[PDB]
DNA sequence: CCTGACTCC
DNA sequence: TGGGAGTCAGG
């Protein structure tokens, strides 16, 4: 553990080589406007340290840094480019992501970190950052001389491992997910997360004040049903107010006690009209607490946006998540809580919402992937797929599909595809479990070819310890040869489904990617603001709508070539919530 | 820090 | 006994 390197008081020349390894540090979680810590740079000549006040203000290390002909090699650069964008600095050329080189070699693995992608290669000459910096209340910035070790060894470690990971990309068939797919993402995301989503904050504040009423008057219904005050967000006393006051039916236990989900609740309605006040109660309480409250505290006051994180190395499936705050979880299906989504409006007058989404792609994909010529010939002539799985399923008509049929063929479809039981069929429908079990026997005897991609699939990661995407993404399951059936069975539903929501993962990365060549080709104002999983919201000048509703689904649906065409929807409005 | 609730795909 | 996520308040 002996490394030489240079703690710089300039910029010299020889820091600025054409191939590098190069760190910019952000020890704040949330990285939007946050301080950048110190900087290295590992290169042919040496290794170096420079301070951010030293680095940042020299106008060659600037032009460096935004050099695309100087390439650099990184972890986490996604990071790094929004940091620099927050001190007003442009960084391009990075090459290389070690982070997201190691997420596809093994989502599983967790990588957060320079250390924790070095033991993946048995590298061992840097510490974890935990390690460095602390934890919670104690987590700090190092003396200079612990911090500038500490960004030299993750450059070295960096500089070292890019061909070895690069190899066994290479090796995987991954290299090109890597250089054409992610890398290329990461610099797009970097875009949407800087440019943020303007908030009304007027109308999200009269909204919150509105609601704080409406709640107090279902609170005070609430304790006056039950004959008593309680905390009502709390599960151990509801649980006693619901199952040992009131003597309600217990329909399921969790670990710790009484459950009281949703799920539950409904099945209790009936009895008791405390519990339908309950589960409005905390639908609006969640309306408060997460999307006014915690929206606002998130909007930057004086621009009154808000700035998401989409976390590109987290999930095991391949698609994003959003954080801080997240935009993927607004409400949109009870009228109530989809008004939130008039609080999201254009960042410039004159601009409008645009938003274009897949339709069914999971099931499109399913689809593909089976081979199932029922469900083929069905997409290929757009049958709606939940009246075509009620046809067969019931033996009837399409004109004989009742409402309810196509309700109860919609949730088998979707179950499916999560490897759903009868016993979870029959009490999300509330049918008999001999009903819901026909049901399913019956949708594998009407689509053989998704019988065969469940039962080989299943195969297929058993004798390889993995499953794949149509992009070549990975996921193993060292659990799916278990002799325990809980542990063993969520492997085999993991096997169903990782290869269909991980490959509609794929599909809408590369229409981002396609589409953001497209609008910055013709040089049009409309961007992306925001990706949820299977669908695209933009803004743009109102003279580019009409532009927009061509390009925006030709390029979504042309993405990739399948065995059945894929469709895309779209609608634009004043805010988010009028484009509909 | 975990659990269980709500929110989305 | 339904796949993937994040945030919240309370435990
Ligand atoms: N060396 C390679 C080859 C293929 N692929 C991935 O697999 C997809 C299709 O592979 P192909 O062999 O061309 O069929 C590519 O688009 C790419 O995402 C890759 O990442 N690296």
């Amino acid at each position: 553990a002996k490394m030489a390197f240079t703690l710089a008081d300039r910029v010299t020349e020889e820091m600025l080589a054409d191939k590098a390894a190069l760190v910019v540090e952000v020890v704040e979680e949330n990285y939007h406007d946050a301080p950048i810590v110190g900087i290295a740079v590992v290169n042919e000549h040496g290794r170096f340290f420079l301070r951010p006040e030293t680095a940042l203000a020299d106008p060659q290390f600037v032009a460096w840094l935004g050099d695309e002909t100087k390439k650099k090699s990184m972890f986490d650069s996604k990071r790094a480019a929004v940091a620099l964008k927050w001190k007003g600095i442009e960084l391009c050329g990075v090459s290389f992501d070690l982070l997201l080189a190691a997420y596809l070699l093994d989502p599983a693995q967790g990588v957060d970190d320079v250390a924790a992608a070095a033991k993946m290669k048995q590298y061992e000459a840097v510490r974890p950052d935990e390690a460095v910096y602390g934890k919670g209340a104690k987590r700090a910035v190092p003396d200079e001389p612990v911090l500038a070790e500490h960004l030299v060894r993750k450059a070295a470690a960096i500089w070292e491992l890019e061909r070895p990971f690069l190899d066994e990309l290479r090796r995987n068939e991954q290299d090109r997910l890597l250089v054409e797919l992610e890398q290329p993402l990461s610099s797009i995301l970097a875009e949407m997360e800087f440019a943020g989503v303007k908030v009304d904050t007027k109308r999200l504040e009269q909204m919150g004040k509105e609601l704080a009423e409406q709640l107090g008057t279902v609170e005070q219904r609430i304790y006056e049903l039950a004959g008593q005050e309680f905390n009502i967000n709390s599960p151990k006393q509801l649980g006693v107010i619901l199952f040992e006051k009131l003597q309600l039916p217990v329909l399921k236990k969790t670990k710790t006690g009484y459950s009281t989900s949703a799920d539950v609740l409904e099945k209790l309605a009936p009895y008791h009209e405390i519990v339908e006040n309950i589960l409005h109660y905390r639908q609006l309480g969640k309306l408060q607490s997460t999307y006014i409250e915690g929206l606002l505290k998130v909007v930057r006051p004086a621009t009154k946006k808000v700035h998401t994180i989409f976390n590109q190395a987290l999930t095991q499936t391949g698609r994003l998540s959003s954080t801080e705050p997240n935009l993927q979880n607004i409400p949109i299906r009870l009228e109530e809580g989809r008004k939130i989504r008039q609080a999201f409006v254009p960042s410039e007058s004159d601009w409008l919402i645009f938003a274009a989404d897949y339709s069914q792609i999971a099931l499109r994909v399913l689809a593909h992937i089976a081979e199932d010529d029922n469900l083929m010939e069905a997409f290929r002539r757009d049958l709606d797929i939940h009246t075509k799985t009620a046809m067969d399923i019931f033996q009837v008509s399409e004109d004989e599909v009742t409402p309810n049929m196509r309700r109860q063929a919609k949730a088998v479809n979707f179950g499916i595809v999560y490897g759903i039981s009868d016993y979870g069929l029959a009490q999300n429908l509330n049918i008999s479990r001999k009903e819901a079990a026909e049901f399913i026997e019956r949708y594998f005897e009407s689509f053989p070819g998704v019988k065969r991609y469940m039962e080989n699939i299943v195969q297929e990661a058993k004798q390889k310890g993995y499953v794949t995407t149509l992009l070549h993404r990975r996921r193993y399951l060292p659990d799916i040869t278990s002799r325990n059936f809980n542990v063993r069975s969520f492997a085999e539903r993991m096997a169903m489904n990782t290869p269909i929501q991980g490959s509609a993962a794929d599909i809408i990365k590369k229409a981002m990617i396609d589409l953001n060549a497209r609008l910055k080709e013709e040089r049009l104002q409309a961007h992306l603001l925001l990706q949820v999983h299977d669908e695209l919201i933009l803004e743009a000048p109102k003279e580019e709508m009409e532009r927009l509703c061509r390009l925006v689904p030709e390029v979504m649906e042309q993405a990739v070539t399948l065995r059945v065409p894929l469709k895309v929807d779209y609608h634009y409005g004043s805010t988010w919530y009028d484009a509909k």
